[PDB]
Order: C-alpha cells, then sequence, then structure tokens
DNA sequence: AACGTCACGGTTGAC
DNA sequence: TTGTCAACCGTGACG
C-alpha cells in the first residue's frame, strides 16, 4: 500500500524505493548537486539518500540489498544445535571428534554423518 | 542547516 | 502445501 511521507514522496513501506528514483539520487550526485538538496527536489528522506549513497560507493550498485530467503543449510539439521551444545568440550574437542560422539550419541548415523571438514566450518 | 546513524513497523522468499 | 524467520526496507527523529 503506497504512502506519503513528510516531504511528499510516495514510497511503499517494507520495500525499496524503486529503480527511477535510486537512479536518480545517483545522477544528481554525480552532478555535484549536494545530498540535502537531492532530499529535497526528489523528496525522499536524508536518512535514505544517505543510506543509497553511501551503498552505492561500497558496493557500486544502484541495486538494493537481497531481501528474503534462507541461509543455505549444507551442515542441516538439529545436528548444527548439537554441534554448538558441545561447547562443555569445547577447547581441544577436535573436529573428527565430534563426529565420533554424534554417531554413538543418536543424532547422526554413520551414512549420514557430516565430513569433518564440513564440521570445521560450522564450528 | 547539514547529515550520520538507528528504532521502528514493515515486507519478502529460500528452505 | 503452508509456515518460519532472518535478511532487508524507508521513514522519522535524535545528536
Amino acid at each position: 500500500q503506497g504512502r506519503v511521507n513528510q516531504l511528499g514522496g510516495v514510497f511503499i513501506n517494507g520495500r525499496p524505493l524503486p529503480n527511477n528514483i535510486r537512479l536518480k539520487i545517483v545522477e544528481m550526485a554525480a552532478d555535484g548537486i549536494r545530498p540535502c538538496v537531492i532530499s529535497r527536489q526528489l523528496r525522499v528522506s536524508h536518512g535514505c539518500v544517505s543510506k543509497i549513497l553511501n551503498r552505492y560507493q561500497e558496493t557500486g550498485s544502484i541495486r538494493p540489498g537481497v531481501i528474503g530467503g534462507s541461509k543455505p543449510r549444507i551442515a542441516t539439521p538439529e545436528i548444527e544445535n548439537r554441534i554448538e551444545e558441545y561447547k562443555r568440550s569445547s577447547p581441544g574437542m577436535f573436529s573428527w571428534e565430534i563426529r565420533e560422539k554424534l554417531i554413538r550419541e543418536g543424532v547422526c548415523d554413520r551414512s549420514t554423518a557430516p565430513s569433518v571438514s564440513a564440521i570445521s566450518r560450522l564450528v
């Protein structure tokens, strides 16, 4: 649902500014226009202008960050939780040792056991 | 008067 | 299939 900000600029709460506006903020910055002017001219909150400008400097892109989705779980299951729970053995507790404890405890099978390398990555 | 930073109420999508 | 949840969003306000 489209809404209006204090400066009279249209925006959708939760969603990124449309590309046409993002593109314009950057064009203006390249023209030597001060950020505060871009704010009043385009009617975008200055906090937003600042963000988009700082991001263009870091990433070199107009496009917004990646929204939504689940981080890839290569080392999937509650197993990950069990590996963190092994915070009592922690120091000295080798990567391969963890794999063995995961098997005799019941949480993991011999066929479905994570490689010690993967556990190193997770730990 | 300019602008860096962040809580807030919000939406999204990979698994 | 439907739902969970951590990633991001822009505004508005503070310093």
